[PDB]
């Protein structure tokens, strides 16, 4: 939860590959089967 | 929850590939089968 | 819930590709199953 | 829910794909099965 | 629930694709089956 | 949760690659299968 | 696309909660955005 | 796509949960933004 | 896509949770973005 | 995507928990940002 | 994609937690970023 | 992808815990961040 920017400026290139990946495939703070009695 | 931006200036390639991926496939702060007794 | 933007200046490439995903597939912050007794 | 915007200049090119998903297929924020008593 | 702009300036392509998908699919939000005693 | 920025200058290059993964494929966080009697 | 069935015997509990749920908000088998030419 | 069955003999217990979920929120073979030239 | 089956025998317990989770925010099998040309 | 079953028969127990996740949060054989020309 | 099975005989216990996990959190196969020119 | 089993004959015992985690957070055979030309 917060700013992505991919500002560009003079670019002479063949191939480029920028990738952002905050959270792809995490159960990141997941509770998963919590039981209390 | 935030910005994304991908501002562009002079970009000569042949290929190129921008991807921003907050949360792609992940249960996050999913409390997924919580009990409480 | 957040600004979406993809300006271009000049640009010359033979494939290009943004990608902006927020929320694919997500249980994001989903209380899935709870129970409270 | 917030802006979107592709907003384009001078552009050659021979394949282009600009995606914005903010949510497809998430249950976001959704309680799911909730009980309390 | 925000605006959504294509504005096109010059463009030579073979291709294009622009998909803009703020909720496709998502019980967003969506309380399913909460029960309260 | 932060932001991120990949912000260019005068660049000439063949192949260049730039991949920020702050979470990919982590279970951080989480608690699975807790019991507590 | 299938039976669903919960056939109940002697039963004394404080709370239950049975839910089935096949598909709730998937794009499951969805072709979304395909180009072809 | 499958039977789903809870058949209940003889049970005495204070709380119980049975969640069966096959797809909640998966694009499960979903393609997503395919684009092919 | 296949059965799901809790048959129950005699059983006494004070908490009990079953829960079966074939595909809970998996884009399984989902070709996302995807370009040819 | 096979069967799941939790056969029960005489069973004298506090608290049990019994949970099958085939794919709970795993983009499992996604194919996510490929390109090719 | 297999068989689960908990099949239950006489068992007497005060707590007993059977959790099969076949992938929680894993881009299991995932190609993520490819990019080939 | 194989089956999984837990057949229970005569236990007498005060806490157990059967736990078979075939990939938990494995980016198991994932190309992540691939690049050819």
């Amino acid at each position: 939860d917060a700013e992505f920017r991919h500002d560009s400026g003079y670019e002479v290139h063949h191939q480029k590959l920028v990738f952002f990946a905050e959270d792809v495939g995490s159960n990141k703070g997941a509770i998963i089967g919590l039981m209390v009695g």
